[PDB]
């Protein structure tokens, strides 16, 4: 699992530029947007949501010096534009999600994340610990949304479009 990334126009997805949607295969339904998870006030739980389309773009970033991402590639995700500079995506237990996908404003130098080639497009996989095996993101459908979370069973499977 080495391969370039490639967006539904057949293009490499940059590296720590561009704009990308990540547009459903698998299961799932509507643009990425934020939410309220739980007891939090303020939304900061990663979801589709079919009431927001076009819902949110996100940028890949790594450190490493070049313009491209590949599968092998360990990345930060974030929000693009996002509310501060140093917002990412990241994983942490939420009830009653799971091991809910959120955005945190601590980043660390390298991400957590791979985009790996799954059936007909990619999915995410989380990596507490990058000597390990990682976890699969996949959808828990709740409140009329499908919040991003780490699983076991079935990944959320996308095509990673490139935006205007």
């Amino acid at each position: 699992h080495m391969s370039v990334i490639l967006d539904t126009k057949g293009e490499p997805v940059s590296n720590a530029a561009d704009a990308y949607y990540l547009v459903p295969v698998s299961h799932g339904e509507g643009g990425l947007a934020l939410a309220k998870v739980g007891n939090e006030a303020e939304p900061k739980a990663v979801v589709l949501d079919p009431h927001h389309r076009p819902g949110l773009t996100v940028r890949f970033e790594t450190p490493l010096a070049i313009a491209i991402i590949t599968e092998s590639f360990f990345l930060n995700i974030k929000f693009v534009p996002s509310s501060s500079d140093s917002e990412v995506w990241d994983v942490s237990k939420q009830y009653p999600i799971g091991l809910a996908v959120k955005v945190t404003d601590t980043k660390s130098f390298v991400g957590p994340f791979r985009v790996e080639k799954e059936g007909e497009g990619y999915k995410i996989v989380y990596y507490p610990d990058r000597g390990q095996t990682g976890l699969d993101i996949g959808l828990v459908h709740r409140n009329d949304k499908y919040y991003l979370a780490a699983t076991e069973g079935e990944p959320f499977v996308f095509k990673i479009r490139k935006a205007t």
